[PDB]
């Protein structure tokens, strides 16, 4: 009973967490094996991010600069270099609470869990998802840059962003593990502006049947529609267009609950049309879309992580 | 930027989850020092759930009939008892990742967050609130039971509940770590209604507070009011009363935005009265209730544990 936004469990990310300080700039890092990844604006000063030059910045800048600390302890650095916006700091012990893991570079509308970090400390855990408009409405405070996004799969750890960027709207801007951004976005403090942040159809109509599973079934109509009826009204609202690849991936909730996915999209319509007349849907007072098909069978099953 | 609800990093819980069975009941048991901590039916079968008498129920078991698993290693079992709805596990091995801890028994409207777990395994976690009714409003299927909920400070873990039961109605009962039920539930299956499910006044001013920090403004009004003229609107809207004990507590946040709590009050006042227009405050559409003044303070602060 019940449905909750549910990160995962944080505790294989924390053993991962370290502080890295560059001349004036404290952030954090991730340590996995023997390299410590981290944003590369920590070696710029705050004057510096109007206009960096990184390979110029980074000439300066040698293996004894990079303070790297886990906990109390210090970490020796024996080599550093530069992947796209990222650094990778070699280190010359492994981390010996490395977890199984790998990178992995999400799609929008993918959703992942948030170990918010200051200072190489954990602060909090949070799901997040990518917009379709490559932000993430994060909760993030200076200092917080290189805490990581993660999914976990039986007992491997997915990176998949790392975080750079406030925008000047409040929104947040990363990459992935490779130290590519995600979207158009830039580790320069400049004007960006983030596209229209339309709504993630499919993870509305996973969490409308999560809402059935678990007695919410108000908004339950007689009605049907066909995706090519349903893209005009998701157009409208500035929702994605609803693809047959959708309709696929919602096949188990469709067979969960009997309602046919074309069925659910004739309430989910309705809903788009009329509001929900002061009624609430699983705690909301509006359509929650950071919820992936997969997020929803797994809170309504008990997978567990090792 | 921005405003998530943001559960403690579980780790320090995560390393004292075990597997409990007896006979045929598998949960979830938390393992400190050479104790292990679990609901009491876990010796009752489904059909004992009805009408049980534990102390009766107990005589048949002795230490080797409870089956204690964290990961893939046994756990012995030297001694047990019981404390009110609580079963005590003394086992031979202290657990090596026992964290500094306290056990609290936590007030209606204060907030925790809960390791959701299976079969010994974390399954996620996410931020509750005791609501004034005495359930929480979780994320539990069938096996979870056990599952704690937890704050953090420094590097000190304060357990302060223990999943038992699932109402009829899909709400969540449970116990502190001495085994004593938040309200009046009891651990059997029958008629336990909840009473009514008010609002944490408190709460929403404190989120209201966080909404000014972060830009949602739109609610500030011209307006004042008084403790005693606010509360007439309180209670026709099921919200707790508000004392001068809370406006206190919400002093920090008040010196903070230099906004006065009465004129706080008032912003609620009107959209109590009024609604929100179809507007929405931290990506809500309604008026949340599960963030603590302290909590807002913690995440617009920044702060860390270990
Ligand atoms: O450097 C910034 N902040 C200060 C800082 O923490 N450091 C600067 C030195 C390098 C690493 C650490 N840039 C920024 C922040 C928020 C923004 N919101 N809209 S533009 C924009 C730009
Ligand atoms: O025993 C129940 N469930 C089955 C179970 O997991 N076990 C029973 C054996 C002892 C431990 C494990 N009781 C229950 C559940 C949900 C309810 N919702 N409303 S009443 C109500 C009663
Ligand atoms: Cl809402």
């Amino acid at each position: 009973s019940g449905f909750r936004k549910m990160a995962f469990p944080s505790g294989k990310v924390e053993g991962c967490m370290v502080q890295v300080t560059c001349g004036t700039t404290t952030l954090n890092g991730l340590w996995l094996d023997d390299v410590v990844y981290c944003p590369r604006h920590v070696i710029c000063t705050s004057e510096d991010m109007l206009n960096p030059n990184y390979e110029d910045l980074l000439i300066r800048k040698s293996n004894h600069n990079f303070l790297v600390q886990a906990g109390n302890v210090q970490l020796r650095v024996i080599g550093h270099s530069m992947q796209n916006c990222v650094l990778k700091l070699k280190v010359d012990t492994a981390n010996p609470k490395t977890p199984k893991y790998k990178f992995v570079r999400i799609q929008p509308g993918q959703t992942f869990s948030v170990l918010a970090c200051y200072n190489g400390s954990p602060s909090g855990v949070y799901q997040c998802a990518m917009r379709p408009n490559f932000t993430i409405k994060g909760s993030f405070l200076n200092g917080s840059c290189g805490s990581v996004g993660f999914n976990i799969d039986y007992d491997c750890v997915s990176f998949c962003y790392m975080h750079h960027m406030e925008l000047p709207t409040g929104v947040h801007a990363g990459t992935d593990l490779e130290g590519n951004f995600y979207g158009p976005f830039v580790d320069r403090q400049t004007a960006q502006a983030a596209g229209t942040d339309t709504t993630i159809t499919v993870n509305v109509l996973a969490w409308l049947y999560a809402a059935v599973i678990n007695g919410d079934r108000w908004f339950l109509n007689r009605f049907t529609t066909t995706l090519n009826d349903f893209n005009l009204v998701a157009m409208k609202y500035n929702y994605e267009p609803l693809t047959q690849d959708h309709v696929d991936i919602l096949g188990p909730l469709s067979a969960q609950t009997g309602i046919a996915v074309l069925d659910m999209c004739a309430s989910l319509k309705e809903l788009l049309q009329n509001g929900m007349n002061g009624r609430t849907i699983l705690g909301s007072a509006l359509l929650e879309d950071e919820f992936t098909p997969f997020d929803v069978v797994r809170q309504c099953s008990g997978v567990t992580f090792q």
